[PDB]
């Protein structure tokens, strides 16, 4: 097998389905409205600018609901948004969501081409370190090679009252009893981390640094997954196996095998004849 991240080609298309089958949005969305205003309360306080890092920022749809919140906590309040993406698609398409979205006059944005790795490497050689008031990480940890350097030096690039977020799936999940019980299944993986936010938590424990976890129930609606002849479902079936070409590629075992459990109380939930697979999202706020 392969792991999603190679051929790019369904790797973007087996997150639009996902999308598209889960509440993955509207449960960030769900965190930006009703606890998003209070966490980023102060960051503003004081600055005639609001500095604003974007570490993994895709398309920016989540970016741009969390400046509409920081707007509206600091009216007038010049903001500047930079955008840590490696992808030149994703930057490509971030661009175009910016040019169609009103009200963002106030906001100046810049986007940098490269992994989160390569921008602290690019800043540490720097006269300074500059400092921000909001980093965000948002599903993307899963793709950092060294998780606590990258905690600590962001961490360390916050200003006074200023605030980071990070977002992954949480260890209640279903992916986290998915990877527990089928790991060893799948061979070595040089492009993914399979973390949860139990992972995250301990690592923040021994960095020592202070932090607050919330978690908000989300659901993956694997239904078609369990359709021989269904094109969406195929497409479930690797993304939630970080696999490419999951039914094609795997061990009739192991598929048969999890095709199973999948619909145990262990990772789904049954509801209007819906198989609604535990996505339970985690998000982390650290503070300078
Ligand atoms: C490795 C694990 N899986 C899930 C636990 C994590 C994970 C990745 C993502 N991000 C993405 C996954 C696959 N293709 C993608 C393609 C694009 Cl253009 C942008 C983000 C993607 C979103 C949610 C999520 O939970
Ligand atoms: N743990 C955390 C719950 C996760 C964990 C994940 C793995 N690796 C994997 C789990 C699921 N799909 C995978 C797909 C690929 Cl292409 C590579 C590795 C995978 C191995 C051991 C392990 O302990």
């Amino acid at each position: 097998m392969r792991s999603l991240f190679s051929d790019h080609g369904k790797y973007v298309e087996s997150f639009r389905r996902f999308l598209n089958h889960s509440t993955e949005h509207q449960c960030m969305q769900e965190f930006m409205d009703k606890k998003l205003p209070g966490i980023i309360g102060r960051i503003g306080d004081t600055k005639s600018e609001i500095k604003i890092l974007s570490i993994g920022g895709g398309a920016g749809e989540i970016d741009l609901q969390i400046l509409s919140k920081v707007q509206a906590q600091y009216p007038g309040v010049c903001i500047n948004n930079e955008v840590v993406e490696p992808s030149a698609e994703q930057i490509a398409k971030y661009k175009e969501l910016v040019a169609k979205t009103s009200n963002l006059e106030n906001v100046k944005f810049a986007w940098h081409k490269e992994t989160s790795s390569e921008y602290q490497s690019r800043m540490l050689e720097k006269k300074e370190l500059q400092k921000w008031d909001f980093i965000h990480m948002i599903q993307m940890l899963y793709y950092v090679k060294d998780i606590p350097a990258t905690l600590k030096f962001f961490h360390s690039l916050l200003g006074t009252n200023a605030k980071m977020l990070i977002i992954v799936v949480s260890g209640s999940s279903g992916w986290d009893k998915l990877w527990k019980k089928y790991g060893s299944r799948f061979p070595q993986d040089d492009l993914c981390q399979y973390i949860t936010s139990d992972d995250l938590t301990q690592m923040l424990d021994n960095l020592g640094l202070k932090y607050e976890c919330y978690d908000l129930l989300s659901t993956m609606d694997i239904s078609d997954c369990f359709i021989d002849g269904n094109e969406n479902g195929d497409l479930l079936w690797d993304f939630l196996t970080e696999t490419x070409n999951f039914n094609a590629t795997a061990p009739p075992d192991l598929r048969a095998e999890l095709g199973k459990d999948l619909q145990e109380p262990e990772f789904s939930a049954k509801k209007e004849g819906k198989v609604l697979f535990n996505n339970t999202l985690s998000f982390i706020v650290i503070e300078a």
